[PDB]
């Protein structure tokens, strides 16, 4: 329930909510920290990390 996005160029983008891989557009959609809807070329994304939360 805490997603992290790894980019092919090394960056380790934190996010708010689960990103969206649209294979129909070749785009990954996401919200960052300031409530901003963003889009990044799927191609520049290498991994989608879900960090499970535990009580």
């Amino acid at each position: 329930s805490d997603y992290v996005m790894a980019t092919k160029d090394g960056r380790m983008i934190l996010t708010d909510g689960k990103p969206e891989i649209d294979d129909d557009t070749g785009l990954v959609s996401y919200h960052d920290q300031q409530g901003n809807a963003m889009q990044i070329n799927r191609d520049d994304v290498s991994q989608i990390i879900e960090r499970l939360e535990h009580h």
